[PDB]
């Protein structure tokens, strides 16, 4: 990151400026015509002299224009605060998404860095997987999320395995079902299910539903921690293992293993290290996760009775297949 | 400019890290010779896998660097970390000091641009004063920081204006006596008081005593919302109108006007706006504060019964010179 200053690569003005900003969507309200600091503030609720304060520190930054008469504009880079925009990025930065809101945990990294435990408990006093069982609207916003990063990072990974060879797929945390729905409207022959919490179940159901996938696509409400429905073709965790320490990652590969039997396939869906450093940290502070290496997923899986045999690399994560020792 | 891509702008995994580096004394224990995670957890009292997590992302963001063998050095850049760095940098991302605490409180901005109200409170549950108020040392590492923006902003603003002939100038909120004690060093006809809260005050008297100042240089605990020590040729406000909102900061502006009556100067000194967009947003989020143009600053003057004469910038910081209408 070049040479800005000690203090200036430590600034949380500015990171926290934009956070507010997509939070307040002071962007769609400057296209939907409000342009004034005033008008800005009246249609988010802000307080004026505060907001207009906000928006100059990011002109400043880069991400809005203002004219001598108060009137500010977006610029190339502020085109990504719109909701509408494509990229999507708005909603990750919300400080009402599950995300938006668990990344302020990291004010809390000290406890983390110190201790080796989760930071978002510190923040929030509770678990974060508890704060969404406990809040439907924040545990959807999760599942858009967990939704929108498989059109960023799993595109096509319909073709780039066999899946049509499992013939049953469980998605063992497979949240509102976006991917089984993916492997199965590219395998028309194949047929699977979504494991996991109340919540994302819930969803995944209403969207096979909705979908016209019910007669190949079912749900089941449980806790990877406790037996999977047996038997099945294979069974994916997608982007699961990184959200738990080692003993709570091979506790799952167990479930997983016994599940699979000697004729099933375990596959690992996530950004092997090699998926940046920032990502790790934030498994960390939300979980006390961490990013792995081929080589620390191999363990874990040696400890489960597993053996990684494959690992094919799509696009921003890897598909790790693991089977019976 | 300085775009990244959104997400990677609204980032506050890397601050965050380089806040507990700072706060951990990471650089100095590798340049005291520990330089495995190992080792520099040790000496830190920190998780060893979780602090070499934090180490890679570091380097990665390019303040440290690691050999095969696991052993940590720091860069060209990673020397700012250094406690004993020419910059002193460090001690204003401690955690523990006062302001490298206070910048937490930009997890809560939403709340300051959402009332105009400070955030510092919300994440503290007291103001900022009250806080250093009740912890003398907390108040002690914050008199050491303003003494050290100082001498990074304030270089040579003994020679900058005529001070000598003022005679006997007040300081109010004039802190541990840092600025008196160089106007005094260069000016020996010369006579001061510095007017703070019992901590700042105890510190400057120490401070007098001790550098062989007590002679010219006097100390009074006291409140400037209050009437102040009347009769000196100035009164001097270094960095105190931008930490308050406009009504306080008119209140105060009031006390040295009547105290320097018709024949005495006031003499205000910060950053004036156009320092920048930073400080604004952090004297905001501190105690509801807010960086003033010259325009601003003069409006608040004519509110206290003063009005702008001059205004001499010197590197940073300008002195606006005000005066009785
Ligand atoms: C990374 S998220 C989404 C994973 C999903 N496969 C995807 O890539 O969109 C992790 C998933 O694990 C689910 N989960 C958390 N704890 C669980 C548990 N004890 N049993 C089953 N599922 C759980 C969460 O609800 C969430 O849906
Ligand atoms: C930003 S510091 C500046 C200190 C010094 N003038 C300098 O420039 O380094 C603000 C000063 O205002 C003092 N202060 C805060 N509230 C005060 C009050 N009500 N009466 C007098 N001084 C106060 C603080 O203790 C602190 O010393
Ligand atoms: C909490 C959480 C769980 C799983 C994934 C993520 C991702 C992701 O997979 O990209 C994030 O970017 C941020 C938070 C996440
Ligand atoms: C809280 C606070 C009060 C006064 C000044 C500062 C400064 C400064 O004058 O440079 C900072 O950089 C950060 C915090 C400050």
């Amino acid at each position: 990151a070049a040479h800005i200053g000690l203090r200036a690569l430590a600034d949380l003005a500015t990171p926290m400026a934009v956070r507010v900003a997509a939070t307040l969507r002071v962007a769609d309200h400057i296209a939907a015509g409000h342009r004034t600091a005033a008008e800005i503030a009246s249609a988010a609720g802000a307080h004026a002299d505060s907001l207009d304060r906000l928006l100059r520190h990011l002109v400043a930054v880069g991400l809005f224009t203002r004219d001598g008469q108060g009137v500010y504009g977006l610029t190339e880079f502020g085109e990504q605060l719109r909701d509408d925009h494509a990229a999507g990025k708005r909603k990750w930065l919300d400080m009402n998404s599950a995300v938006g809101r668990g990344d302020l945990g990291f004010v809390e990294l000290a406890h983390s860095i110190r201790t080796g435990q989760p930071a978002y408990p510190v923040r929030y006093g509770t678990s974060f997987w508890e704060d969404l069982g406990s809040d439907p609207v924040l545990s959807a916003s999760f599942d858009t999320l967990m939704s929108h990063h498989l059109e960023l990072d799993y595109t096509g990974i319909a073709a780039k395995y066999d899946w049509a060879a499992l013939g049953h797929v469980v998605d063992v945390g497979g949240g509102s079902g976006g991917l089984l729905s993916a492997l199965l409207t590219a395998h028309e022959d194949l047929s699977g299910t979504v494991l996991d919490l109340q919540g994302p179940a819930s969803a995944a159901h209403r969207r096979f539903l909705d979908t016209g996938l019910s007669g190949r696509a079912q749900v089941v409400v449980g806790s990877f921690f406790d037996p999977l429905p047996a038997g099945a073709g294979g069974y994916v965790l997608s982007a699961v293992l990184h959200d738990w320490d080692d003993l709570s990652a091979v506790a799952i590969l167990r479930r997983c293993a016994e599940a699979a039997g000697s004729g099933g396939v375990v596959l690992v869906i996530e950004a092997v290290a090699g998926a940046g450093t920032g990502m790790d940290l934030r498994m960390l502070t939300y979980f006390g996760g961490k990013e792995r290496s081929l080589a620390e997923l191999g363990e874990l899986a040696a400890q489960a009775g597993l053996a990684v045999r494959a690992a094919h690399p799509i696009s921003y994560v890897s598909i790790v297949e693991m089977t019976a020792l």
